[PDB]
């Protein structure tokens, strides 16, 4: 009998903190952060080579931003737009020239690349990076781009 | 009755949840958030025309910063002096000169008006700006300001 | 006793808030704060002189970053190489030349004095700076470092 009644003050202090934290989600997310489903991209606000930026996000728990729908991609477009700075996407072709993956090892199974892309010009761009159109294009992994994490 | 050691472990849960969410409040709100009352202020760090601003928080899931009380507006104006920049409100008299609205449409229930104002400067002030001492100043909306958000 | 699915719920309503809040939490910490063990460091991103930089934390709910061990160290050291920027620690020996303590009154710890130091340099050195190496330098209070909190 007690039982039930301590289970109605859970169910009071739950809701309690469901509400709060609906609202503390928004407040967190503005302004460089994006929801997108379970997803969540959030930029460091500053550029960063490919190596560096990769680090960053892993030792944050997360990764670089690897969108996987159209829907995705938009949402990350717009932290792109907002900061008016391309950013590095995740997967690269480094492994194999022309096969791109994620930092699983898995193949894409989406991309948004823009027209002839990716072209590997130079003979060197091994990784990818997402214009303010949303497009994507392979560029020299040594470039410095806004750094962009999923969580 | 196994149920008493299950309810055990959820109070358990809840009370280290709560202990948890509390913390993980005062980080988020430093250094460019403010909590006053159910609301909470927080600034994006950079300027932006009125309709710029406007866009930013309404996409966020909030609005430009509406105080409607000295308690609210003071809360605000430590923003805004930390960053020692002027920020804009979200009302304006843009469809009836000399009403000023809020984004809904109501009328004010509160101001803070700076001594003469709002004086609509050469015919062309509509929205308004605080500044660091806490009043207000009805300014052209396509001036840039800090811009912060409530939600 | 159908109080035995509603404790089923519950604990369903709770594991799915443990996972938003975790979730949230690393969202949170990118990139300007660093969790160790309970204590969460989290940077302004900005400069100022140790009494400044003392108000926005405490006011903050917090307190200037006091690292007690040599793992809280190196994750507050992570947020100075970050922003390559050497910050205030909480620490001084006002009261008690040569005797630094924390605001409390109590004596240190743990210390990482780099080779030399505290050496109370040109006879006025109060307060506390870690490099980006980690080690720690007396330095004038006047001086401006960057401002960390600890949550
Ligand atoms: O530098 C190596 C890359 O060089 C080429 O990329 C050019 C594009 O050809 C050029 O149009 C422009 O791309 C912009 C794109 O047109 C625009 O719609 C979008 O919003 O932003 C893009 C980035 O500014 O500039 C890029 C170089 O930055 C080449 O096409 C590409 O394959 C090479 O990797
Ligand atoms: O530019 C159009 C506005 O011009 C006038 O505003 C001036 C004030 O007259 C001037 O004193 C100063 O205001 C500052 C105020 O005195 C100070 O206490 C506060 O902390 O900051 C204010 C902003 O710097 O500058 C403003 C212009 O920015 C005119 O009075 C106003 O109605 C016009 O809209
Ligand atoms: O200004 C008062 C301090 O002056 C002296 O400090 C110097 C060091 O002597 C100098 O080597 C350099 O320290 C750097 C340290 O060698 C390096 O490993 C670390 O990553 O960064 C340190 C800071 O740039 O600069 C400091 C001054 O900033 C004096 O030794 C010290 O006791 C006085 O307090
Ligand atoms: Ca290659
Ligand atoms: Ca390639
Ligand atoms: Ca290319
Ligand atoms: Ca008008
Ligand atoms: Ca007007
Ligand atoms: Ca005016
Ligand atoms: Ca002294
Ligand atoms: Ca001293
Ligand atoms: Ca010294």
């Amino acid at each position: 009998a007690s039982l039930r009644q301590q289970v109605e003050a859970l169910q009071g202090q739950v809701q309690h903190l469901q509400a709060a934290f609906s609202q503390y989600k928004k407040v967190e997310l503005f302004p460089n952060g994006q929801s997108v489903g379970e997803k969540i991209f959030k930029t460091a606000g500053f550029v960063k080579p490919f190596t560096e930026a990769q680090l960053l996000c892993t030792q944050a728990g997360g990764q670089l931003a690897s969108p996987r729908s159209a829907a995705e991609n938009a949402a990350l477009q717009q932290l792109v737009v907002a900061k008016n700075e391309a950013a590095f996407l995740s997967m690269t072709d480094s492994k194999t020239e022309g096969k791109f993956t994620y930092p699983t090892g898995e193949s894409l199974v989406y991309s948004n690349w823009a027209p002839g892309e990716p072209n590997d010009d130079g003979g060197s761009e091994d990784c990818v990076e997402i214009f303010t159109n949303g497009k994507w294009n392979d560029r020299a992994c040594g470039e410095k781009r806004l750094v962009v994490c999923e969580f």
